[PDB]
């Protein structure tokens, strides 16, 4: 399928990003574990507070100061002093777990930038939820990402893609970007179009039509994905069109 | 709508569709007595070849360089050639062969030479050849021969495949894309596009199946697709939207 986003040909393996689904824990606790809990959201904030330390630095210096700065607004935001007052009374005050609790917050904070039709707004609470994702994660002892774990150059294969994730991304190893996105201005299509990587945002869901390590061929000059092709299709793009640098 | 996407762009207009006069060869043997109307008939029918040509010849001067006026003067030497020539007009006195078929018999096997080693360059002249062949038998039938100067307003020319001829007596100021049912990558129609900065979508199956003439359509030649005769939503979601890839 496809939108375009970016022109280009890429040979190589599809790597299948898997994001551990997030089950929040809606049972009320009892007082005795109020502890507990007040302990495990401030230790997950703890990590997630420290992987968004390294990512800040990583968004720097390939991408400098300007997405430097994206990040420390992401850090202010997890460690707001009003926002921890707000995840912790609903510990003490209404006996929620921190995971459920620490949800209900941001939740209520990126859903609120929401109610104008406002496209840099609805950004916003986009990334208040980029953020929010990730200390349940941690508070959940759900499994993390960190995409600079690269061992292949691979065509990254993915539902749509994030500041904090194309950050840590290991450029000059992922050849292009396929999601089910939306596209044409969203931040993988901005992220390829500026690198030169090739790019087909509006998929309905490759992520349902590739697996883990299918080699694969992104055509992104007519809009064509060739999951696990015949010798001569390789053939074909393999310098057919390929070879759309000489001319 | 498929194409290869040759040119990169997107178009917003009624379709110019190319239809070509069916050309259709005589295999009747004339008599000893209609020998001298049909060497007649092939005489004034190329004559009007070499006038058609000699216009295009300048006209791709004016406006495509010296670089393509000067592969018309080949066409026009190839056309007026004095031994392919005496070869056509013998088919006719000895073989009693008809004006177009004695022609067609010429210049095809001209043509065919020119096949037999599997050379782009040849192959390419061998199209050619076959270019000078098409307009000399439809002048020698007498069909219409189409003058893509003659366009006037600003338009998408939907087409089989766009030759040399054709596309060098173009209105450049009024074509704003390309769709043929063509080759791409490589065919003039392509190479042609991507110099003047036109869209092409060009490796359609037949677009000249769904596309009738003057149907307003929009190329959007950004994500490889034709919309025949869109609702005004789908126009406002490219002729603004998509359409302002031109910004960035």
């Amino acid at each position: 399928s496809g939108i375009l986003a970016s022109p280009g040909i890429a040979f190589g393996k599809a790597l299948l990003l898997k994001e551990d689904e997030i089950v929040i824990d809606r049972k009320k606790i009892s007082a005795d574990q109020v502890d507990q809990e007040v302990e495990r959201f401030l230790s997950g904030r703890a990590k997630a507070s420290a992987q968004l330390e390294t990512i800040k630095t990583k968004a720097g210096e390939t991408f400098g100061e300007e997405k430097e700065a994206i990040f420390e607004g992401h850090i202010m935001l997890l460690e707001d002093e009003e926002l921890e007052q707000e995840i912790i009374a609903l510990i003490k005050d209404k006996h929620m777990t921190a995971d459920a609790a620490a949800h209900e917050v941001i939740e209520g904070q990126a859903s609120a930038l929401e109610e104008l039709d406002d496209e840099y707004l609805k950004e916003r609470a986009a990334d208040v939820r980029d953020i929010g994702k990730r200390l349940l994660r941690n508070i959940l002892g759900l499994k993390i990402i960190d995409l600079s774990a690269i061992q292949d150059e691979v065509i990254l294969v993915a539902a749509d893609l994030t500041p904090s994730e194309t950050a840590q991304l290991n450029l000059k190893k992922v050849l292009g970007f396929i999601t089910d996105a939306g596209g044409r201005t969203s931040h993988t299509s901005i992220m390829a179009r500026s690198l030169e990587l090739p790019a087909i945002v509006g998929t309905g869901s490759v992520t349902s039509q590739v697996k883990n390590d299918d080699y694969l061929i992104l055509d992104a000059v007519n809009n064509q994905v060739y999951v696990n092709p015949t010798n001569e299709v390789i053939d074909k793009m393999r310098a057919v069109q390929e070879q759309v640098a000489s001319e």
